[PDB]
């Protein structure tokens, strides 16, 4: 997260970072077993870990959870980034409390101009790489598809959302990516792609989950 600021801990409980050895991407944790994430955080092996604040200290409240299922979106086209969704199935299913809650999903989709929460462990500078410790955390709107197709001509889908500011400085980065967009308690979006980190007129872009709800369910109910 570039721009942000540092979250009060544990106050965005259903954050979670998606271990590969090492913080790679994170999560939205939508359901007592499972995650929801990026579908290009796909590894073979990965390991979930919930109630974190500091990702580098154990303060307490840690869950470390392996994943058992790794669902990518049937139709991902990894050139594109459509359909950049993932469902991640825990190898068992985490105490939920205070430091470690579930996240809703959207009831519809949320209207330009409606203020979200973005979350992450992400690189924090506009040029260069600096991976934070503690959980980041950044308020951005949810901007107009017309500024959104202006600012990626020919890559917007409808599947796709962007939320940021056209005038750069603030903006979520790479290792933010599968990390949640979460506008009045209800996942909008989920971290995906964007040309360079906190850049003038080019503002995140999102996975538009509003559009996946029916695909989600389906697929918790038949695994
Ligand atoms: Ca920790």
């Amino acid at each position: 997260i570039v721009g942000g600021y540092t979250c009060q801990e544990n106050s965005v409980p259903y954050q979670v970072s998606l271990n590969s050895g090492y913080h790679f991407c994170g999560g939205s944790l939508i359901n007592d077993q499972w995650v929801v994430s990026a579908a290009h955080c796909y590894k073979s092996r990965i390991q979930v870990r919930l109630g974190e604040h500091n990702i580098n200290v154990l303060e307490g409240n840690e869950q470390f959870v392996n994943a058992a299922k790794i669902i990518k979106h049937p139709n991902f086209d990894r050139e594109t980034y459509n359909n950049d969704i993932m469902l991640i199935k825990l190898s068992s299913p985490v105490k939920l409390n205070a430091r470690v809650a579930t996240v809703a999903l959207p009831s519809s989709c949320a209207p330009a101009g409606t203020q979200c929460l973005i979350s992450g462990w992400g690189n924090t500078l506009s040029s260069g790489v600096n991976e934070p410790d503690l959980l980041q955390c950044l308020d951005a709107p949810l901007l107009p598809q017309a500024d959104c197709e202006a600012s990626y001509p020919g890559k917007i889908t409808d599947n796709m959302v962007c939320v940021g500011f056209l005038e750069g400085g603030k903006d979520s980065c790479q290792g933010d990516s599968g990390g949640p967009v979460v506008c009045n308690g209800e996942l909008q979006g989920i971290v995906s792609w964007g040309y360079g980190c906190a850049l003038p007129d080019n503002p995140g872009v999102y996975t538009k989950v509003c559009n996946y709800v029916d695909w989600i369910q389906d697929t918790i109910a038949a695994n």
